RNA sequence: UUCCUCGUGGCCCAAUGGUCACGGCGUCUGGCUCGAACCAGAAGAUUCCAGGUUCAAGUCCUGGCGGGGAAGCCA
């Protein structure tokens, strides 16, 4: 066809620079496809190189505003009226098959796409590459380490441990589904005083058969009973010669290699690493690698005091080294590199893991995602490797976020994690009994409880901005009513729910469906909706943000739920119902898609 | 005290610099004779304040105010 023409020449197409047209994917990504055909066309009409318009081309806001738009203003044409303009190349548009409809609009033109056209190429390519429909293959492998949770052995998991772990496992997936070859990492905090206080507290009330139930407990209760005795004995009794002493030395003391001292070290890291392979999982997490700050290499160690020296970054002072990244960024300020005792810090540690890593992987980027609390730390050490020399250190790349606040250990208004899933299961659990009919269709409803509830406790997380600060309360994990986690699970449910009650009209038959029936105004609304999920993928690895997905899945699953009730899929003719369940199935899919591509697990009954 | 960050409807929160702003909660009005954990409709706007940059500012700049965070031997 000449339409069939277009397609071809159009998904062959490269206009936008090379700069922007390496992310045009006409071929598996409709609206890629779309800007290809109105920059195109609107080039002829304007007169406008087709490079410049492709990249003023924006999406909408909202639907009713068009599926693509240009702010004339944004060309730069002198000596003419914006809105003069609009309202010439708009009455002049060609649509095709393409477009439903061209306007004017102030100094805009709206673009709306042809939804009967966006069906017939969108829906089926969903059915048929499902899993994959968003995603894109790179031309060369691109590494990424994607550093994250990596909390502290000695503590267990409060609300607040959620945020890293989850949105890296969202930057994991992400990262994959879109080409990169991605290390999954676990930065444990394994080393330092803190853990020489676990050493002598074990020594003091370690319980051999009670550390056998769980390492992370006993351990914790160990930390705690030892910082008591250092903190209830306050300035009397020499450091040393008491006990919050003898504790620094144990750790100088791992540093030199006592056999025993590490063996005993080797033992509670082992047993909280098992124990965390299993954590992770229920959020569906699975490391590559489960390093540490104890895994930093002499090597490297060395080579940095070297290099320090070299680019002379270090100076003496009160005993200890520090570099003064004054010099190069006033923010910055100085940070220590070497207690007076000689001991490695925080920040020392860092340096010498970010050398190790790029030896061991030859990383294209790596990304620590870190609290903002520690905003100051990590643009320290990515100015000192930068300082140092290191090509990679640009490569680096910071992802914070906000303090879920109502947390305090010396107030004891903490909540643990584990609690908070339990707590939210059993309320999903309680929600789901209520409905006797359904309830009895569950085979494990217990499972699918916590799946709810674990969706319920992530989501509430990933609907804002990462950097936002948000302060715990029940009700936000309770929450099943309104735009939460359970209402994209009940989604989904339905659907499939749907699905099964015309289990008579196989997949097979929906990729080849009528799609010239879906003319309602609510099945075109979805319809452009589905072809937009490749275009937030590809936005949501420029932002790191999971609301990027989020805020999409709620936007798709709120018209989904809108056509539910209009677009009825039993009790039609054989062709309609085929249409409209390719329609609801490619929802399913995408939805579907975007719930894995989060963390969570789409449940097919509730 | 210095620096960073956030401030959007009674509460939470979205936004490529691109048309006085997406949703949810609360509240009002309706709908259970393929899943009502739902839907249809209503209502609610000093995008914190004063200026600035720009053809165009919720978005960028300076300062103020309020919340939060950090700031030479913790992580
Ligand atoms: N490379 C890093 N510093 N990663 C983050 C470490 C976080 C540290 N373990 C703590 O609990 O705060």
């Amino acid at each position: 066809a000449s339409t069939a023409n277009m397609i071809s020449q159009l998904k062959k197409l490269s206009i936008a620079e090379p700069a922007v047209a390496k992310d045009s994917h006409p071929d598996v990504n409709i609206v890629d496809l779309m800007r290809n055909y109105i920059s195109q066309e609107l080039s002829k009409i304007s007169g406008v190189d087709s490079s410049l318009i492709f990249p003023a081309l924006e999406w909408t806001n909202t639907m009713e505003r068009g599926d693509l738009l240009i702010p004339i203003p944004r060309l730069r044409i002198k000596g003419a009226n914006p809105k003069d303009l609009a309202v010439q190349w708009a009455e002049k548009f060609p649509c095709g098959d393409f477009l439903e409809k061209v306007e004017a609009n102030g100094p805009f033109i709206q673009f709306f796409f042809n939804p009967q056209f966006l069906a017939k190429l969108v829906i089926p390519d969903i059915l048929t590459r499902k899993e994959d429909y968003g995603s894109c293959k790179l031309v060369e492998n691109k590494k990424v380490i994607i550093e994250f949770s990596s909390p502290n052995i000695a503590k267990p998991f409060h609300a607040g441990h959620l945020r890293s772990t989850i949105i890296g496992g969202f930057l994991a997936n992400l990262y994959e589904k879109l080409g990169w070859e991605v290390i999954r990492m676990n930065y444990l905090g394994d080393w330092g005083k803190q853990f020489g206080l676990l050493a002598v507290g074990f020594e003091r009330y370690g319980n051999e058969e009670a550390l056998v139930k769980d390492p992370i407990h006993h351990l914790f209760d160990v930390y705690v009973r030892i910082n008591k005795d250092i903190e209830e004995e306050g300035d009397s009794i020499p450091l040393e010669q008491s006990t919050n002493g003898k504790a620094r030395e144990y750790f100088k003391r791992m540093e030199d290699g006592d056999e025993e001292a590490l063996k005993i070290w080797k033992r509670f890291r082992e047993f909280s690493i098992e124990k965390y392979i299993d954590t992770y999982a229920r959020l569906n997490i699975k490391y590559d690698v489960y390093s540490g700050e104890s895994q930093v290499s002499k090597e490297s160690m060395l080579k940095a005091i070297d290099l320090f020296k070299e680019k002379g970054l270090t100076h003496e002072d009160k005993g200890a080294v520090l570099i003064d990244l004054t010099k190069f960024n006033k923010k910055l300020g100085k940070a220590i590199v070497q207690k007076s005792d000689g001991t490695t810090l925080y920040l020392t540690r860092d340096v010498g893991a970010a050398m190790d890593r790029y030896e061991k992987y030859h990383f294209d980027k790596m990304i620590y995602v870190i609290a903002s609390q520690q905003d100051l730390h990590a643009a320290q050490f990515f100015e000192i490797l930068k300082q140092m020399g290191f090509e990679w250190a640009k490569d680096l790349q910071h992802v914070n976020f906000g303090m879920v606040q109502g947390m305090s250990t010396r107030k004891g208004t903490v909540v643990f994690l584990d609690n908070i899933l339990e707590e939210t299961k059993e309320k999903m659990h309680e929600v789901m009994k209520k409905n006797e009919n359904k309830y009895a269709q569950i085979e494990h409803p217990e499972e699918v409880a916590d799946l709810v509830g674990i969706s319920a406790v992530m989501i509430q997380d990933m609907q804002g901005k990462r950097i936002n600060n948000y302060e715990f309360k029940w009700e936000r994990m309770l929450s099943f009513e309104g735009d939460t986690g359970p209402y994209l699970q009940y989604a989904h449910s339905r659907l499939r729910s749907v699905e099964r009650n015309a289990s008579g009209i196989t997949q097979e038959k929906w990729i080849n469906a009528d799609f010239s029936l879906l003319k309602e105004p609510a099945a075109k609304l979805l319809i452009r909706l589905l072809g937009q999920y490749p275009d937030v993928l590809r936005n949501a690895i420029k932002t790191h943000e999971p609301t990027t997905v989020v805020t999409y899945l709620f936007k798709l699953t709120h018209q989904v739920s809108s056509c539910y009730d209009v677009l009825w899929v039993a009790g039609q003719t054989e062709e309609l119902a085929t249409a409209r369940l390719a329609l609801y199935g490619a929802a399913r899919q995408v939805l579907y898609n975007g719930m894995r591509l989060l963390g969570l697990t789409p449940v097919e009954r509730m």
